């Protein structure tokens, strides 16, 4: 963000792995199955760290297109694939200027520590296209997206056992179709799971429920398990609870604007939103119904009738809860000490450097770290593929089974009832809450993506707050996420032998 | 399948080796894959050579199937094994007796009384 | 490696792209069949220049190895496809500390461009591996290079009709080896030119003669056709032919022995030879055989008996023709001054600096361009690929054939003499020649080899002389060499209608 | 069989490899590149040795049918890969109750170390089903072979690069026909070479000129290499040449013959035939022509009218040259003694236990070993093959240009003529003798399969003949075949560093 206060992005996630290496070092070293104590044990493992931590692939690509005016120009991608470990790599795709080797090989690391803390099986990847779409016609984006797809496939780095990649910053559900057509109708098409090829796919094309909205689900799912401890929300000084706090969102994207959507939803009130124009603010709330309108109307948030062009910037407006939900790195040493919000949500990937680390360790202030929290996406996606890969609507074989089963089931008591308090008893009607007529049939999809998400981001909170205690971490979750995300996966080159995985 | 050795006879490096080996000249013919053929643990193997059998054949013929660790059972679970496998001959070598030990037209010929709380058994192995 | 003459390799390349670019601008636009310039044609030219300079596709590779000792070790690795515009990419492996990515892309490049030059079918690649072969076992080295292998395999990066490598600086056959037994027993098992995948390899397992010595093979073909050349010999101020000149040559490896043993044959006179320890000297001559015969013995060329310590650097040793044959940017502008040669026979790849380039215009020194000079290893290279797809050591099918047509054909002009004469003549015997009766059975593989690369290696120098003439470049030869190679690479891409190719 | 001479086929074979193994394993330790001579480099070398001589693949197969009554069939059938040291494996395809697993292992080593004798770049491989032909109808054989081929195919043990079939024993262009039409018709239809997954096909399908008499045609040639070299015919106390010699053929199929068609031709007299009914005798000769349209008359030679019913064994009939051309171990301990004749020509594989060799080289009995002399028959299929890979009719695209280019040259000498030799000399016709103008558009593919026959069975007659006196070995040419087989194989896991070839 700053000048030196810029660390190479793919460093300073490597140094985040090294912080939760140190901790679990012991750990490690202690359930070794293997031979001889000589602490050739320690070597070991810290042989096995050394393999986890680089990049095992890097594709860069430098390929023509045909501009809308008649002119070429040449455009240049990657995609990187952090570690195969569990085999279909995972990640998404990200347009933008700011896409370097440096940082597709930095997002797809956090992509398989990510997942490893979710307990998601797919290895990490993240691909990155170096162009601004603003400056594209609709046609033109079809083209890049399209044969860069091909270009990908060709090179095994895309396919449904191989690489499976999803939205970020600049793509969506319009490109994720494009992905899927191209893969599906050239060297996919005898592959019954074609269309396993790509995740956030349109609901029409193999899509799943809720996977827009996924990622800010999760992150009030993240927040939420945090802000209901009283352990935590002590340290801070705070209620528990939502009904009484404020929250700042960077970014009005994908991830901005579904946070925005579900905090309002649950009592919290939404003070300032920014964009890379500028900010609007407004101490009474902002509706996250009417901005987004307004928005789709003019293409800006700045001169939302209902608020204020804030100048002075988004991370340091006075709220309970700062989301930065775009690039990385926005919150630097320079920056940190006028933070005045006491929970960091990251939603955004990275965007917290080390010595900002430090700053809000000692102002104690809670970072709710990206690996944990923004996994909602990464969650949901695992759902959809899974999804493709069985070729049903959850619930469409058991509909009216469960249905019938369940009105039986019932039956069973009321007539079991009956028979015991006879005759003069009457009728004694057993009949389903209004709660448990919804869920009469079982599960749809829709249930599976909602419960399936809570159930994980819960499951994921309670280990990270179980270690952090254990090793004594204070408000340091981001060390305590990178010792659940180590200890999973070194378990895995453990047993393996390594060479390969 | 059997491979012609004494493992006591070899050290871990050449096991390795020899397991590796083995898989990948069967998967070159087509005896060994998900949708072919799926090997398993016998007498002097076990977790840790289905281990490298599934690692030889998902890095080499298996690269892009998305089924690749399906091509071998008894792998430890951190590696697509299933809880239970290694106990699960024997847990079944109990539950058959059960079955039957506890079938009183089956126990009279026997001579015995039913159940398992007063009878010694031996096992080979 | 110094600290301000030492441009980035790759945009060095560029550069030279670039003055090529410069001179046939004109010359493509002429001949482009199109409706009519609007000087949209020159915007057509330029936009297609544009889309040959950047390489299409660059791996880059982390993978882990078992060392001796038990330890674990991560190695990097690179392949970088500079061009598919002809299907096989062809480009040599190189193991060295100084790998990296923009190494491997401006090697790349310059294997495009080489082999438009010699008229080769392959769009050019290259690999690095990031190690000093010296600090480790063959036991090591054969597991990193079945490795890296296997790593290049999965992702298309080797394969007879996709990428077919070759040895480069501190690989050789016995790599070669290691890479076709992987290749074909793996991912080649079943593919009928499984050992296509590779070139350099031992003659017993589809090498081909003469590969081994085809690079020096080809230095000296390539600075005879030049040093036969009145025209050029003038403006240097010396005699043409070889009886009378000595040169220096830098590298004792693969490039610089065998082009001192060819030299040596036709009369030239060794004075020196370099390599990373120092050089030697003698300004009576060194013998190539027994300099040979001491490196193997004793690992290192100090202290050879016939010749003594040079102190003072082989780049300014006082002869006529100087051959870098190692690293590359070793004429650098701080150097140039007293090179003290008047021919600089580039066998290395990128051994001179554009800096340098300058400056050995001016002072009228001849530079003979590695995309040139060094072509024969890839040219013989091409020949060994053609014999692994045709599955037949040449001549095999037709010796006896062709040795009974020639004598009967020789016997015809006999008999039909003897009829016209009749006996007042006797008996007139038509035989072979001495040389004739070694061709009697036409050509083995040693012949079309040697004849093979004298004819593209002489083709290919009156090209260059043309060109140079027809733009008068003077001794600027590498800039007309880039012209060629231009030219040939443009034409693919103005039919095609580019879009991959 | 012959009781307790009767030894294991495969042994046996292996019991020639390891005297030919005893005599070169010095001259193999010689020629060692590598370091310490530690008495580990012949250490290296039986290890080596150790691995060429088993068979590395057998796939042993059952299969139903239904016959043609309705009935099922279990039928038995093996295959076995000896040798992938060169990548397509090679042999033929027996069928005879005799087939085992023993017997296939057994003949696929031989053509390991017969193609290494004539330098055909195949590894060695061979089929069985365990049948009887003369029980089943054609119908019926078709379905066997068809099936036979599938079950092979699905295995990876037939295929244009893998593994390449042919005939043997009751086998011929008919079966051969089924086995490339199952193949390019499933597995094979979108593979460029098809047809090249089996040799010994008719023409008309992509066989080769004289694939069916070259077996005898190269009995021919090896023999004719030792008959008229005087150092061998003074110890057996005979003439050179065949004008005046006598034969006996035991087999009269595809081997027997063609050998008796050759032999006749060039002047030399059959005087028994024999098959597993008995024999035929006549001292005064066998027409081939006529008994030839006699056994397709009569489906027997028994009763031939210009002959008589030979009683007494045909193996010690009274002649010069006895050609074993059926089964294997025919010549045994208790057979020896008797066998008359001076010249033992293996057409048959395997026809001579080694104790049955003891005897021969005591009574001074010259055996021409099998892996040399029935080597014509691989030698054309690999022409076949080659010409399936090439897509072309030998001389196809050259007759016009051979033949104008032929005539311009003599023109040239013409007018050379003419020019310097003026008027008083008139016109210099010249023009081809009747011998070259067979020959003026240059070869043929009937002329390559002859010449090119000739011409390896002679290059190895010789080979042989070197190492027999390099070693001292007499009579025993088995022992030099082996010797050269051993070493050409021995080469390719030296360079190779073994491990997969
Ligand atoms: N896409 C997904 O589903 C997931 C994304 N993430 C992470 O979340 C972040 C963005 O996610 P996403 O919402 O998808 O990207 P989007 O393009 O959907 O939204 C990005 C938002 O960030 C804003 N933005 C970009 N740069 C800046 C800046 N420097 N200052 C202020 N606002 C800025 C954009 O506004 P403008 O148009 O004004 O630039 C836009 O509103 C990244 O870190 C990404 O990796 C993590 C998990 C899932
Ligand atoms: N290999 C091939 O077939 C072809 C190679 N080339 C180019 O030729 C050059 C070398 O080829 P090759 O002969 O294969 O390489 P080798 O590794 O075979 O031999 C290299 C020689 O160069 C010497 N050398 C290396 N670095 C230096 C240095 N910094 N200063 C002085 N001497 C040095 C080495 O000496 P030491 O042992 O002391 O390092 C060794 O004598 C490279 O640029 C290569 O790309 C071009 C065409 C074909
Ligand atoms: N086929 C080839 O191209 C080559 C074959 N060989 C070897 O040569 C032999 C095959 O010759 P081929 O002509 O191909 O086979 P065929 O089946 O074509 O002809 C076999 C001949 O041998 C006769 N025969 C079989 N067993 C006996 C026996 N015990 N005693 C006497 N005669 C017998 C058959 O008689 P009936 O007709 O009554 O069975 C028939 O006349 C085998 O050893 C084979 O491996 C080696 C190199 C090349
Ligand atoms: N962009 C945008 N998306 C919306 C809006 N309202 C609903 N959605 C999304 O549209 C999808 C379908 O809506 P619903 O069926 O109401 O979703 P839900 O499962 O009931 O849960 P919610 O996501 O909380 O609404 C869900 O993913 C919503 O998150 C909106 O106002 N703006
Ligand atoms: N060798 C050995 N294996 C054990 C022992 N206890 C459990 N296991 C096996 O380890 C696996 C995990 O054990 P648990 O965590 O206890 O789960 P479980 O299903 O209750 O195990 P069991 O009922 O004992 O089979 C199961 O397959 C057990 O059979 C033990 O004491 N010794
Ligand atoms: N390193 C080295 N290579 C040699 C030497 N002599 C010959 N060679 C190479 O080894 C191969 C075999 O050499 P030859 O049998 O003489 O064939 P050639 O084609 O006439 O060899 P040259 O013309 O000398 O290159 C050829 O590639 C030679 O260039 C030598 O003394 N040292
Ligand atoms: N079975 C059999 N084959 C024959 C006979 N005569 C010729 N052939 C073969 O049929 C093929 C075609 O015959 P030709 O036109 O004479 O060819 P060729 O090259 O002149 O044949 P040869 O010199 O006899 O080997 C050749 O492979 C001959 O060997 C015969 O009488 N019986
Ligand atoms: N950009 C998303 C991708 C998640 C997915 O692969 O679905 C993330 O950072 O997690
Ligand atoms: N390194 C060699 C390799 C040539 C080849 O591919 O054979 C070169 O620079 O040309
Ligand atoms: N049975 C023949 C077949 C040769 C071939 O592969 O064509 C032999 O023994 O040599």
């Amino acid at each position: 963000a700053d000048r030196e206060d810029d660390p190479n992005f793919f460093k300073m996630v490597e140094g985040f792995f090294d912080r939760g290496a140190s901790i679990v070092e012991d750990k490690l070293v202690e359930d070794l199955k293997t031979r001889e104590t000589e602490e050739q044990k320690r070597n070991r493992v810290r042989g096995i760290l050394r393999i986890i931590k680089p990049c095992n692939h890097v594709l860069s690509l430098s390929f023509p297109i045909r501009r809308d005016d008649g002119s070429w120009e040449v455009i240049e991608g990657y995609r990187a694939q952090h570690s195969q470990h569990r085999t279909p790599c995972k990640g998404g795709i990200r347009y933008s200027t700011d896409v370097s080797v440096d940082e597709v090989k930095a997002l797809a690391s956090l992509m398989t520590y990510k997942c490893a803390v979710v307990d998601v099986p797919f290895g990490g990847a993240k691909a990155g296209v170096k162009i601004n779409p603003k400056n594209y016609t609709d046609n033109e984006l079809e083209k890049i997206t399209r044969r860069f797809t091909m270009e990908l496939a060709k090179k095994g780095f895309i396919g449904p056992g191989v690489d499976v990649p999803a939205p970020d910053m600049s793509t969506g559900e319009r490109e994720m179709s494009w992905i899927a057509d191209t893969y599906a109708s050239t060297i996919g098409h005898y592959d019954i799971n074609a269309h396993a090829c790509v995740t956030g796919k349109p609901i029409s094309q193999g899509g799943i429920h809720g996977r827009i909205s996924a990622t800010g689900r999760g992150v009030f799912h993240g927040i939420e398990n945090f802000i209901n401890e009283a352990s935590y929300m002590s340290i801070l000084g705070m209620t528990p609870g939502f009904g009484d706090k404020t929250f700042a969102v960077q970014g009005f994207g994908n991830v901005g604007l579904h946070s925005m959507r579900y905090l309002h939803r649950f009592g919290a009130k939404c003070v300032a939103v920014g964009e890379s124009d500028g900010s609007i603010w407004n101490p009474d709330g902002i509706d996250p119904k009417e901005l987004e309108d307004f928005k789709l109307q003019h293409g800006t948030i700045l001169g939302f009738p209902k608020a204020k062009i804030y100048e002075g910037s988004i991370l340091e407006v006075d709220c309970d809860i700062l989301i930065p939900a775009a690039s990385e790195k926005q919150l630097t040493k320079s920056n940190a000490p006028r933070v005045k919000a006491k929970i960091i949500a990251e939603g955004a990937n990275g965007p917290t450097t080390p010595e900002a680390d430090k700053i809000f360790l000692e102002r104690n202030i809670m970072v709710i770290p990206d690996l944990y929290l923004n996994a909602g996406g990464v969650t949901v996606s695992y759902f959809e593929w899974l999804k493709n890969l069985n070729h049903v609507s959850y619930g469409r074989l058991t509909f009216k089974y469960e249905r019938d089963s369940n009105y039986h089931l019932l039956m069973s008591v009321q007539e079991s009832l009956e028979r015991k308090f006879g005759k003069h008893g009457g009728t004694i009607p057993i009949v389903p809450t209004a709660e448990f007529q919804d869920r009469i049939s079982g599960a749809s999809e829709k249930d599976i993506v909602h419960s399936g998400l809570a159930y994980t981001m819960e499951r994921s909170a309670r280990q990270i707050m179980r270690t952090a205690m254990k090793y004594n971490l204070g408000l340091d979750l981001r060390t305590a996420a990178y010792v659940n995300a180590i200890e999973k996966v070194f378990r895995v080159y453990n047993e393996a032998g390594v060479t390969f995985t």
